[PDB]
């Protein structure tokens, strides 16, 4: 980090021993991070502690002049931060206010609405409106594309006047989608005939045009491996089409570590080809299996790693999920579903049922096991400030675009503050 203050609650916290802590007013504590549960904090919660800048531990030797010589930060600067005198006394281990360095590097923000056969609700809509903010590109999840060329739009609801109000660019999501499942025979029909492809164009360009999208995203998933060079010879038809149009393109990649990794949702993703056609890619790093990490960050990092030997890294903006999920223990593949659950509702029922957050270092992300009033074991794995964080660390280490979020809506406020504390958010309108 180094550009957001995220701190766990411990055993015997209140919020206004928090709030005495970081001498920051509760009520602001409690509206950044929409707490819902101000009055029965959990150990293992973390929060984002809104102010600009971090804190640091005042140390046994420490003084201001100093500690702006030990930083890069000017003296005057951390004196008015905390309203004190230069030479004022540092009592050790209170915590004092640093401002945050004059640069954030820029970040470019994805977020996809799911739409299709749902009706999103004002309420919803007024949530994505405040997330639009923080966004470069978003749009509804998807355009389904037709063996025949043709689109089935999903419901637009009030996505585009979002999009124009907060200077995001309005994204297409094409996906050969075929009865709530991807369809290798629907990538099949338009890859192998030119027909439906200058077809399935003239519909994605007029549809832009009608709608003001300005990037179209190419989600085809589960091809044949046998159409791994007809999709690259698409794109780049694709390609020289739409920049004719001045539209951006966009491709969705399945998560792969090497460049021959089998498998038929893999194989037909040529990861370098895609690269150099796209003028962004998005690997779904992120996932009925059974309780584990939404989007453990080895194998996360492995994909990226991956992805940036192949392509540009400034071409790779990373998927991240806003949910996590409730699993009723056992599980039994074929069994049910686990319940897709926002952080905020996460640390809800960990209040409810009365349970700590765990923190699993290795995965970096949050989880706890439950008992419900049938006695039965839930296991809960989520997201929250610390794991968040720790995929911006790696956005940075990997000199990376920036992050696609599944998906708006969500209640997980401290996402937006810290792509805030972290990024210039860039706007391409």
């Amino acid at each position: 980090g180094g550009f957001a203050q995220i701190y766990t609650v411990k055993a015997g916290d209140s919020i206004y021993s928090i709030a005495k802590q970081f001498r920051i007013d509760a009520g602001k504590i409690i509206r950044a991070n929409e707490l819902p549960n101000p009055n029965q904090l959990v150990i293992g919660q973390s929060m984002v502690i809104p102010i600009n800048g971090t804190y640091y531990t005042v140390k046994a030797g420490d003084t201001i002049w100093k500690v702006g010589r030990k930083l890069g930060v000017s003296y005057q600067a951390i004196a008015n931060a905390n309203n004190v005198s230069v030479t004022a006394p540092l009592t050790p281990g209170r915590r004092i206010l640093i401002p945050p360095s004059p640069n954030k590097r820029n970040g470019e923000f994805l977020g996809y609405v799911e739409t299709s056969n749902r009706k999103i609700t004002p309420q919803t809509e007024k949530m994505i409106n405040q997330n639009a903010k923080y966004l470069t590109y978003l749009g509804p999840a998807n355009f389904e594309v037709q063996k025949d060329g043709s689109l089935k739009a999903p419901p637009l609801n009030n996505l585009g006047s979002i999009a124009k109000e907060n200077d995001v660019i309005f994204l297409m999501v094409l996906a050969n989608i075929e009865n709530g499942a991807f369809s290798d025979e629907v990538g099949r029909a338009i890859l192998n005939n030119k027909d439906v492809q200058d077809t399935l164009l003239n519909n994605i360009v007029k549809t832009a045009k009608e709608q003001n999208f300005r990037d179209i995203h190419f989600d085809f998933e589960f091809l044949r491996p046998a159409d791994k060079e007809a999709y690259i010879a698409f794109l780049q038809k694709a390609k020289k089409r739409l920049q004719d149009e001045q539209l951006l393109m966009s491709v969705a990649l399945a998560p792969k570590t090497s460049r021959d990794q089998k498998g038929k949702w893999y194989e037909a993703h040529d990861y370098k080809a895609i690269g150099e056609i796209a003028n962004f890619v998005v690997p779904m790093t992120y996932e009925g299996g059974p309780p584990m990490a939404v989007s453990p960050i080895g194998p996360v990092r492995d994909v990226l790693e991956y992805a940036v030997s192949e392509i540009p890294s400034s071409k790779i903006i990373m998927g991240q999920n806003l949910y996590g999920y409730d699993w009723t223990l056992p599980y039994k593949p074929g069994g049910e579903y686990a319940k897709a659950i926002s952080p905020q509702r996460a640390i809800e029922l960990a209040a409810r049922y009365k349970v700590a957050i765990q923190y699993d270092n290795k995965a970096q992300a949050p989880f706890f096991r439950y008992k419900d009033e049938q006695q039965r074991t839930h296991e809960v794995w989520f997201e929250d400030a610390r794991s968040i964080q720790a995929k911006f660390d790696l956005i940075k280490e990997l000199k990376l675009r920036g992050m696609a979020y599944w998906k708006l809506g969500l209640d997980f406020p401290q996402n937006w503050l810290l792509i805030e504390d972290n990024f210039k958010i860039t706007k391409r309108v």
